[PDB]
């Protein structure tokens, strides 16, 4: 997150670390058993790190678990980022508290104008790099798919949506990846891709949730 805040230990109970002997990617607890997360974000051997603050220092809300199983969209397209969401099943079901929450799925898409809250341990720099240690947040508004377009001509399409600042300063980044955007309560974005960070005219881009949430729902039941 590249302009934003320190959150708040535990302050975001539904977001999650994805480790694989390192943070790699953010998730989102969607119930005790189930992580979102975005496609590209897939990889074997994922521990899920739920009640993180210091990514590097066990602080006392941890809990880690296992996958048992990753399940990638069926129409995820790598090379465009179209549907860029994965669902993750824990081993064990988390114990769920204040600090180790889920978030709710939206049952409506949100509109531009839409304030949502972006978090994650990715880069904090727009130029550089430096990866914090805390969870770092970002309040953001859900641009119009019109400005979300021509800011990035053919490539945005209807499974995606711009959020940000035009101006640039603000946004998500690398190691943000697979991490939530909650606006109004509900999960409705993913942190998916983007034009480098924080740039003038290069807002993040975000999986719109909504979309899935049958799949999602259909998925779980019968996994
Ligand atoms: N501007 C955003 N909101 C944004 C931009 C990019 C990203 C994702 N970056 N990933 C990388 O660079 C990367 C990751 C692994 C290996 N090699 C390169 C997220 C948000
Ligand atoms: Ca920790």
């Amino acid at each position: 997150i590249v302009g934003g805040y320190t959150c708040g230990a535990n302050t975001v109970p539904y977001q999650v670390s994805l480790n694989s002997g390192y943070h790699f990617c953010g998730g989102s607890l969607i119930n005790s058993q189930w992580v979102v997360s975005a496609a590209h974000c897939y990889k074997s051997g994922i521990q899920v790190r739920l009640g993180e603050d210091n990514i590097n220092v066990v602080e006392g809300n941890e809990q880690f678990i296992s996958a048992s199983k990753s399940i990638v969209h069926p129409s995820y397209n790598s090379n465009t980022l179209n549907n860029d969401i994965m669902l993750i099943k824990l081993k064990s079901a988390a114990s769920l508290n204040s600090r180790v929450a889920s978030i709710s799925l939206p049952t409506s898409c949100a509109s531009a104008g839409t304030q949502c809250l972006i978090s994650g341990w990715g880069n904090t720099k727009s130029s550089g790099t430096s990866y914090p240690d805390v969870l770092k947040c970002l309040k953001a508004p859900i641009l119009s798919d019109s400005s979300c377009k021509s800011a990035y001509p053919g490539q945005i399409t209807s499974n995606m949506f711009c959020a940000g600042y035009l101006e640039g300063g603000k946004d998500s980044c690398q190691g943000d990846s697979g991490g939530p955007v909650v606006c109004s309560g509900k999960l409705q974005g993913i942190v998916s891709w983007g034009s480098g960070c924080a740039q003038k005219n290069k807002p993040g881009v975000y999986t719109k949730v909504c979309n899935y949430v049958s799949w999602i729902k259909q998925t779980i039941a019968s996994n």
